[PDB]
């Protein structure tokens, strides 16, 4: 459900799916290649969103904050979601277990998969002939030393967010979702 969200010049609710999907896919490998036991399923968030655009706009090359993450790039060979989504999945290969080591090499993927991590929402905008790339992630929860993800049967521990959340059959059950129709 896009219908919170407004106008973008350079974002529509395709893109905004594809940027969803693209990182709990992520989120899926990973918890079954790791053993996660309570990795959230991602939600778009447009409120998360306009925190993007207005981050975004400043046109920086780094994240201002521990759930933001940024890309920078032109000529793109890719879509603009999987030019993103590509750039912070390589990171995977400076991780060195569960716990994050704030060292300006993982703090995209440690975003991305972040297991407690249920939210997020991006904004693509143009610097001086540039494309930035900007997700923001929540709840807030990502800083130097924490544990990424907790380690154990894939949704063993959904209880551990309480109200409402089980484990998700829309993602192979790996995955953790919050009360919802369905």
């Amino acid at each position: 459900d896009y219908s919170l969200c407004q106008q973008r010049e350079k974002l529509d609710d395709d893109m905004r799916e594809m940027f969803t999907e693209l990182h709990n896919g992520y989120r899926a490998a990973f918890a079954r290649n790791y053993k996660t036991s309570k990795m959230r399923t991602m939600v778009y968030d447009c409120t998360l969103e306009e925190k993007a655009y207005k981050s975004a706009e400043k046109c920086s090359e780094e994240p201002s904050s521990e759930e933001e993450n940024v890309d920078v790039f032109s000529a793109a060979t890719l879509n603009i979601p999987l030019e993103a989504g590509n750039s912070w999945w390589s990171e995977i290969f400076e991780l060195r277990g569960k716990v994050y080591n704030k060292n300006g090499k993982t703090s995209n993927i440690a975003n991305m998969v972040w297991d407690s991590h249920d939210k997020l929402g991006c904004a693509v905008v143009d610097c001086s002939g540039k494309t930035h790339v900007v997700c923001q992630y929540g709840p807030e929860a990502k800083g130097d030393g924490k544990t990424i993800y907790e380690e154990g049967a894939p949704c063993s521990r959904c209880s551990d967010y309480g109200a409402g959340v089980t484990c998700d059959d829309d993602w192979q059950n790996l995955l953790c979702i919050g009360h919802h129709h369905h």
